[PDB]
């Protein structure tokens, strides 16, 4: 008997990257489910007796470690941040992503990208601390997305920065270079170009985008107060769990109710 | 000659709890504030060389271990969340306690707590994992406040909580005690009561709320499906970090641009 898109949908949800199942071999779905359902089970039970730490949260401590050891601070700033943060980004109000902003009351958004408070700490730290300034943060981020298998509109940024000298395109590969051999993660550094920044170094794995890298200075600098040259990479959190994980869907890197650790909650 | 409020306040701004200087012992605010400002710039030089640590981020990580280790699953669940939980928890549309939610579009918000989403957890992995379920979330929460020396608008949850056996009022206040000891912070529990979940043990330090904790069953159970006993807890950690580091507000402790590790970023 042939399964239906329900029923393949429910097999999809419980099967993970390691196993090779036939789904349509013929064999019945009430033994396929059993069959996934209790591979689930034992591979949470597994995770409860042995490790405990959450996909997410573990990667975040890596990097967080990472970079820190090579001597960038490490900044939480707000999540919810002024709207007026948004066209002062260069996000034209009329644009497909000013169109993602999540809007909270009338003068307040959920950040969709950590940029422009790293600008802020670039700036007022410059008058405290010594050449260069190295920082950087991992949060949670917010876009309006269309469906899609690698998009989130509750994902997990980290953005390193460093501001005044090395700030270079070879030190900017460099140190994106030592981050994911760290991390064990392939990569090539394609030119693309954004609204915000202008001219961007993509760091793909195959079609896949990791993270937008910026040198500096650009002309969006002034509004900000920023006056040195500058260097910066913005990495989805989920993307590289995506890779490391080989999941089909980002969704099962994501905050989430319905997967833990890649792992279907629906048992 | 004597200081004015703006100088009053940008000198409470620059001044730290390790500090003994007298605001109006006649030193002109020149001198007070060049003092102070050379302090601070110390200070942050010395994170910057020698720690880089955010005191949110070390706190989070510090409690993640603590936790991972009695056994208890990390869990990171959505901080924008359906706006049907609110009512769903019993928080009566017309509460003062509903009036403190941001709402996102029509039909979100951002969570002010995060006993709802643990609670999905506790009842969906109950039917995969052995009595007794621990888990626990820390993460961002968001309330409409009143301005206060002890509230923040955006702040940081712990919430753990455990389901099955073993959900005694004494084994509560053991792990309670476990975990404020490994802090070193000192606290009694007193009995107080709250909407949403009826009587709690509210945990003190002096007359500082650190967490409110609950010995189910509750009357909510069933609605959210959970049909066994439990007890939880929720923690501010910008009120640990306050009382850790003896900060006079807050707002030291909170995601902020204009604070590092309690530091004026204002130098
Ligand atoms: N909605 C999203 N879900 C998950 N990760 C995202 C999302 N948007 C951006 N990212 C991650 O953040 C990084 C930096 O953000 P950036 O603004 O460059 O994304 P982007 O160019 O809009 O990505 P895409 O073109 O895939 O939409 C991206 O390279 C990606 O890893
Ligand atoms: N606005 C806030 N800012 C900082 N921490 C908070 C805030 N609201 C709650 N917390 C922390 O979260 C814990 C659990 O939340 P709970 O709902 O019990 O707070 P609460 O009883 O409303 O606190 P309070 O009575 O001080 O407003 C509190 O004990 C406190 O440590
Ligand atoms: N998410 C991103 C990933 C690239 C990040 C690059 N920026 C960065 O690393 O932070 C340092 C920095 C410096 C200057 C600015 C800025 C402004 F505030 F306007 F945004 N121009 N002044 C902002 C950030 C993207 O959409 O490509
Ligand atoms: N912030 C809090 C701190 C007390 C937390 C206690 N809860 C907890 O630890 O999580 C486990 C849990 C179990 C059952 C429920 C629930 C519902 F979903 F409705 F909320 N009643 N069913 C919810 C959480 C407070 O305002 O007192
Ligand atoms: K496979
Ligand atoms: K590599
Ligand atoms: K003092
Ligand atoms: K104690
Ligand atoms: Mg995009
Ligand atoms: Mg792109
Ligand atoms: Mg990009
Ligand atoms: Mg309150
Ligand atoms: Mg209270
Ligand atoms: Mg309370």
């Amino acid at each position: 008997p042939a399964l239906t898109k329900s029923q393949t949908d429910r097999l999809e949800v419980l099967l993970n990257p390691k196993d090779e199942i036939s789904l349509n071999s013929g064999k019945p779905f009430r033994e396929l489910e059993s069959e996934l359902l209790s591979r689930r089970k034992k591979d949470l039970q597994q995770i409860y007796a042995e490790e405990r730490e959450n996909y997410l949260g573990k990667l975040e401590r890596e990097i967080t470690r990472f970079f820190v050891d090579r001597g960038f601070l490490e900044i939480k700033s707000p999540i919810l941040i002024p709207l007026e943060y948004i066209e002062r980004m260069g996000i034209d109000n009329d644009t497909e992503l000013s169109k993602q902003i999540f809007r909270v009351d009338k003068n307040f958004c959920l950040r969709p990208m950590l940029a422009p408070n790293l600008a802020n700490y670039l700036r007022k730290l410059d008058r405290a601390l010594p050449d260069p300034i190295k920082i950087f943060e991992i949060g949670p981020c917010y876009r309006k997305e269309s469906d899609g298998k690698e998009h989130l509109e509750e994902f997990t940024m980290l953005n390193f920065c460093q501001m005044g000298s090395g700030c270079t395109r070879e030190n900017l590969e460099s140190i994106i270079t030592d981050f994911l051999n760290h991390l064990g993660i392939d990569f090539k550094i394609v030119g693309d170009s954004c609204m915000v920044f202008g001219d961007t170094l993509d760091v793909m794995h195959g079609d896949l985008e990791l993270s937008s890298a910026v040198v500096g200075p650009i002309p969006l600098d002034r509004e900000w107060g920023i006056d040195k040259p500058w260097i910066g990479a913005g990495f989805g959190l989920e993307r590289l769990l995506k890779v490391k994980h080989d999941f089909k869907n980002i969704k099962r890197a994501a905050r989430s109710g319905s997967y833990y650790n890649g792992i279907s909650t629906n048992l």
